[PDB]
């Protein structure tokens, strides 16, 4: 589903393919595009010198990505955009954009909203990571990613797919430390596993 | 400047004693809040005596701008006023009114919302990785770096309070109380009264 707003703005971008795990953008690029997804997800994450990586949210289409830049020259990619499955993405210079956004301000409201969610999002991350012990914080970001598109619905709940590896760099923890409070949540009875399989309740 | 003496005049101002509250967590957002004067601080609670602040803003900052572009949403958050504030105020309306009429009082308000998005991931990169230790001590040098830091024959030297470094951290005072004790055993900090010396 689209817009003739919408379409109007993709009328000048180009629409460029990348196959998964593919990087769109790396941290500390000179900031001087913006990017929207036409279709796919991608993983925006962060890294810290010892202990590595980490999932700071999952985009999918319909998202605008690499906007913090726009508003000042000079800044740096503030992080890396990885596709996590096959993408089609729109790129414009921000030049380009910024013309386009004085021809119809409703574009730079579109965007907007998307980054005061993302604000509300990330912020409501950094509470839970202040907040919540190590098996609160999994058991929440079960929840989360469950809210994601590629969510698939359960006869009792909803079906998603992750690794424990991707918990631990969505939480903060290793592997191992996932594993063993997977196996609480599931005995508690609040999750099913089976391989790379979740069914959250 | 012109475009914000404009956004101003269709602004409704009101003075805000300190620790006085200018919008409640949970609350519905209908209004757009900008600073004139002051300062607050933008917090988080859980109630069980430990508050997060996600960030201070002051003069020239935009509050309560989360529920401008969907209607029917709540206060992401509870803002405090820091020291005696300015604050013009304007519902969501008006606000998209004026966007109508110079997009640019929208391009300055996202601008600043791209400058938060990046400074709160930051923060996120960091409670993932550290312990409440670590959080502190990290707190503890970062606090050492900043220019009103203070200068110590022995390094840096700092003046905060533990709650407010519990506010920092999202703990506890008296955690913060236990922790500065077991960095000073590790000589990494000397504490008195309410002065901490930074050792480096
Ligand atoms: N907390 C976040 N939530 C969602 N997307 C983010 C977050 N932090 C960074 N990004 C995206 O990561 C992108 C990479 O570089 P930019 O800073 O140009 O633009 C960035 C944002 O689109
Ligand atoms: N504080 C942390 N401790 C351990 N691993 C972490 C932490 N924060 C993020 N991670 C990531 O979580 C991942 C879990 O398993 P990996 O072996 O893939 O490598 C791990 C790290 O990259
Ligand atoms: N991470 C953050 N950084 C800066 N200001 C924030 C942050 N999270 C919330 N706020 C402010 O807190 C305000 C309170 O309610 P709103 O959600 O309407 O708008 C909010 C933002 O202006």
């Amino acid at each position: 589903q689209t817009d003739p707003t919408l379409e109007w703005f993709l009328s000048h971008c180009h629409i460029h393919k990348y196959p998964s795990k593919s990087t769109l953008i790396h941290q500390g690029e000179k900031a001087e595009t913006l990017y929207y997804i036409v279709k796919g997800s991608v993983a925006v994450l962060i890294k810290h010198e010892e202990g590595k990586e980490m999932i700071l949210s999952y985009l999918n289409q319909g998202d605008f990505i690499g906007e913090l830049g726009l508003f000042e020259e000079g800044q740096e990619r503030s992080a890396w955009v990885r596709a996590k499955t096959a993408c089609e993405v729109a790129e414009i210079s921000y030049k380009k954009f910024r013309q386009l956004i004085q021809v119809n301000p409703d574009i730079l409201m579109r965007l907007s909203a998307q980054m005061a969610r993302r604000l509300q999002v990330t912020s409501e991350k950094v509470g839970n990571l202040a907040f919540l012990d190590v098996t609160g914080r999994i058991a929440q970001t079960l929840l989360n990613l469950a809210k994601q598109p590629d969510a698939m619905t359960h006869p009792d709940g909803m079906q998603i797919k992750i690794t424990r590896q991707e918990i631990g760099q969505i939480v903060g923890c290793s592997r191992e430390t996932v594993g063993r409070i997977l196996k609480m949540l599931e005995d508690q009875n609040l999750i099913s596993a089976h391989g790379k399989t979740i069914v959250v309740y």
